[PDB]
């Protein structure tokens, strides 16, 4: 079968769990799409209700911020009225406003502005739905995919900078305030027996370093690249290339949705982690097998220096298997970041710059979460580990 018309294997991790995950594969003939723009794009997807089984391939770039007749769209597109940068700066600085959330004029046509945008570039995924790159150059740009319902399968798409036009300043964030934004390359948000695999998750030509600091702070454009959400269940995430890009994969999004707990059952294998910053995967409450991944990076860069691979949140449960992490000057204990909550992490024949640790006795973790996968395919030799994912891992490595 094409890349159109295949299914996750039955073994093959957390996705392959019960009913496992087919997307559109059964789909019939006036069920199958060919798609070069965001209006053809969106008139494949439909609505929620178009839930029979379809293919949708991917040919080109989609640039997600277009008008209806496919015109590049921009800040003063989406802009409210009553918006202005220099008016949303002088309003929340924290030298006049001090600490207290952001509120009145600016920050209320600001949040309209956003919404503005969100109609653009945010689109759902109904219900048995396989949406796949033809060739080596499917690329979606702008675009956040969001998945809500069940069976679906994205394969072979280069995701690029999902940009958010008015990020929102929280002066509360951490300990001298954050900007946050928006948009995902792809938002799990419920949605159930997913598998995202040979794709590429990066900042295209918007990366972090281009982008100004305002309160001393990243005036940051981009949230996540594959993040999972409000019991996200079921979940193969294989062979993905993320490069170049701060915040990767947060998986659960609250310490207060304690209704994630026996959720958020994800499975990550063979995929490659180049410059990004933090959170690979960052979990909370969640049974989630991470296999033969390769990190790479450095503390010292300038664009998206290295923070943690592996965030220990509250009631997380990481059970983790011959990954490879490539950090000059990193520390065995550096390698994972403990959030409170965190108080267990399995981990064996993770290899530190060539040397063989272990991160969970590093950080005085428990080295048990109380489970073992059963669902995964054959596991690479740490040895093995940078080769076979450098060489695998991301869109066009396929076709
Ligand atoms: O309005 C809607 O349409 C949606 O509403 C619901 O959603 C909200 C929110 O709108 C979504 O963006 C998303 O957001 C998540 C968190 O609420 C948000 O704070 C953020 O979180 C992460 C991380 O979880 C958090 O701890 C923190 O990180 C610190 C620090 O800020 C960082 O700078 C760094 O030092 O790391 C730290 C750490 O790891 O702890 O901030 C992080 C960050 O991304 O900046 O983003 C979350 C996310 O993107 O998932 O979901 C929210 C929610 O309530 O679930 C609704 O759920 C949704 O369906 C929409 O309708
Ligand atoms: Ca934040
Ligand atoms: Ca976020
Ligand atoms: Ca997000």
């Amino acid at each position: 079968a094409d890349l159109g018309h295949q299914t996750l294997g039955s073994n093959d991790g957390w996705g392959a769990y019960s009913t496992g995950t087919t997307g559109g594969s059964k789909a019939s003939s006036s069920n199958v799409y060919t798609v070069s723009n965001r209006n053809q794009l969106v008139s494949a997807l439909g609505k929620e209700t178009n839930t029979t089984p379809k293919i949708i391939y991917i040919k080109g770039t989609i640039d997600m911020n277009v008008d209806d007749n496919l015109k590049p769209l921009g800040l003063n597109d989406y802009k409210d009225p009553e918006y202005d940068l220099d008016k949303y700066l002088k309003a929340y600085d924290p030298s006049t406003w001090g600490k207290k959330e952001p509120s009145g004029t600016q920050e209320e046509a600001r949040a309209r502005s956003q919404k503005n945008q969100k109609a653009r570039v945010m689109v759902d995924i109904p219900a048995n739905t396989t949406i796949v790159g033809s060739g080596t150059n499917a690329k979606v740009v702008g675009g956040n995919f969001q998945i809500k319902s069940d069976n679906v399968i994205i394969r072979n798409i280069e995701f690029q900078d999902a940009y958010d036009y008015f990020p929102q300043w929280d002066p509360t964030d951490g300990s001298s305030g954050n900007w946050n934004s928006q948009y995902d390359n792809i938002t799990i948000n419920g949605g159930t027996h997913i598998w995202i695999d040979h794709c590429t998750f990066n900042d295209g030509s918007r990366p972090d370093s281009t982008s100004p600091k305002y309160y001393g702070r990243k005036y940051q454009h981009h949230d996540g690249q594959t993040d999972a959400s409000n019991g996200a269940n079921y979940i193969t995430m294989s062979y993905n290339y993320y490069h170049d890009h701060d915040k990767s994969s947060i998986f659960g999004s609250s310490d207060s949705k304690t209704s994630d707990d026996g959720k958020l059952k994800i499975t990550l294998h063979h995929n490659r982690y180049k410059n990004i910053v933090q959170a690979a995967p960052r979990v909370r409450f969640g049974q989630v097998h991470v296999y033969n991944n390769y990190y790479e990076g450095s503390t010292s860069s300038s664009s998206y220096p290295f923070s943690y691979a592996w965030g220990i949140g509250k009631s997380s449960k990481i059970y983790a298997q011959n990954n490879v992490i490539d950090v000059p000057g990193l520390s065995a204990a550096k390698t994972i970041s403990v959030f409170s909550g965190g108080t267990a992490l399995y981990d064996s024949g993770t290899l530190l710059n060539g040397t063989q640790i272990n991160a969970s006795a590093a950080n005085g973790l428990s080295s048990s979460v109380g489970w073992t996968p059963s669902l995964h395919g054959s596991i690479d030799a740490s040895a093995n580990v940078k080769s076979n994912v450098i060489n695998q891992a991301g869109a066009g490595k396929l076709n």
